[PDB]
């Protein structure tokens, strides 16, 4: 009589852009009516983003499109009748690969062009859900926070700093690198330095 | 020496969802420094939305991920030295075939649940580019404005209303369509009216 | 000094058409050399369906193009140097969404058009890994095999049979729906009988 | 009463692994039936490759999944009835990115290890309609054929052949490009020469 979830939802991992689909059979007399929740909000379906599907035998889904990490958090179900309400939960995790994205390239590099004593940055976007592993080098060496250089790393960039300045010798190519779980991705930045 | 396209920029018309690159070959001496615009606002490249690209031989794309009909607009290539300055203009056309996007659905079909003197709308988000044609049906009986229905059609919903209350004979199975040059798409709705 | 795995192969699960990215990390001394196999048969790279691809630091990763159900099987990787050659294996498993795929369709529902007693067959192809739920309706009324009809379920399709010969009131509605737990789907089938 | 096509098909041009759509509109009584046909044969529907669909008021249209070159050619619907019959046609052109495909990479760039006097190819295969121009240069310097180097460009791929065998001079990083309307892609091989 009062709603069941006789198979209840599942935790999903979705690639980025593919459609999340979370799906439950509900139970119960009279038939109980469905709602959809994203962390606690009722999602109103708009046919785009969000589309939610009815089937004979109490079967319920909620299809997400083209899932972004906006995406990747809690949702609720609920079945209602006169004779309860109840929820089940699911998280979404949304993955990810690591990947470099250069705003401007020059012959397949990014390519910075800096004066003498100028304090250059070469900031460089990435993707990467496992949040990726960020690592610098110039030509085959590994680059930390030294005396010289400093690495910035936020949520959706990492910047190679030249907090003193440019010098001649700074000029050459950097490698910047990102890996997680889903993928490794690299790109090359050519730095020239003029008087 | 001043700036020349020796290839201009190509009118494009690309599909919903894919990436439109816009490409062009510049020549002059010294070599020109090429700036994009999107509706004559300078596009600042950010690697993933946009990204601007450079080759030997003066050839110059800018990449437009993932377009929308937000991105079907002109755009300006410009190229500079200390000779000159010139642009091109492309236009971008994005092909989105007619589509018809239930928000819910109960067994493929939509559903409307009403009560005996209710003014109903049963409204339908679509899509298409061109904006597609749209027709509504009872069964096999074409639907257009009369003194019982009113149809609404908008740039992106199409709603079949009852303005004068819902009736039991409304009752039954409402079929919308939409056609433009890239597809037809059609889904149903049923209307069941209760006292 | 001989190859080791410092990170093992994952398990992958992939959607459909998406991408597979099976990625290790290799020590050893000299630097060991990497093979990649399918089901013990060595992966050639060919640049399209697959792409081996490597990074400092011993980072080996095998890029499988938009998989589909003939890529989910069991992968190897072997590092060797002469100090010793050892591998690992990881499976990919690839999530195909339940699917109804018709053939042909009539304002959106399949369409036989039957004689008096042929013996029809509504042959109706699904995807979905993994395999879906295959069920067969008649409006509200669920059909299994009984003295009337008959459901065929392959790896591929299903079919309604009418192996007795269709009646007049065979004619109607037909709905075959497919589930798993990436997802629902249904269509209807109309069958008309002439005499 | 004979048929005609009311809307005849159009000729499209379709992205790679989009949808190819053609639709048209045929009158006449009785109604007549329609069939497709790719270059002169008939295509018979199976629900993934080809849908076939038909919609009140003489709309028909064939859905082409995911288009490869393969699908580029001419194709031909014919509709008939007891008053006749008569057929249209229309091409499908598949606009496929100018790119550059590395079976192997070493720190994103191919990786050629070669001994002196080797005939060493460099082998890149490539994709791109329309055919793409194929460009080689060894650092800033245009490679053509001379009498050092051969190159191969064929339907699905390019050497850099060293006919005569490498020399230790040979070493370098190479630049392989390909360009047409839709994009210019380039890659980068660096070659070793080992004694």
């Amino acid at each position: 009589m009062a709603p069941h979830f006789k198979e209840e939802l599942r935790n999903l991992n979705v690639r980025y852009q593919s459609n999340a689909t979370l799906v439950c059979k509900v139970t119960g007399h009279p038939k109980p009516i469905v709602k959809w929740y994203r962390q606690g909000k009722e999602i109103i379906a708009d046919g785009l983003k969000y589309r939610i599907q009815e089937f004979k035998g109490g079967y319920h889904q909620l299809i997400i499109a083209s899932v972004t990490d906006d995406d990747a958090t809690v949702y609720q179900v609920r079945a209602t009748n006169q004779g309860g309400s109840v929820s089940g939960t699911a998280s979404l995790e949304v993955e990810v690969p690591a990947k470099i994205h250069l705003p401007k390239t020059l012959e397949g590099m990014g390519a910075v062009h800096a004066l003498r004593g100028e304090v250059v940055s070469i900031k460089i976007p990435f993707s990467g859900k496992p949040d990726p592993v960020i690592t610098w080098q110039k030509g085959q060496d590994l680059i930390d926070n030294n005396g010289h250089y400093q690495v910035i790393v936020t949520r959706s960039f990492t910047s190679l700093v030249f907090p003193n300045g440019v010098e001649r010798k700074d000029a050459g190519f950097y490698v910047v690198c990102a890996k997680n779980r889903f993928g490794i991705d690299q790109k090359t930045v050519e730095l020239d330095v003029a008087d």
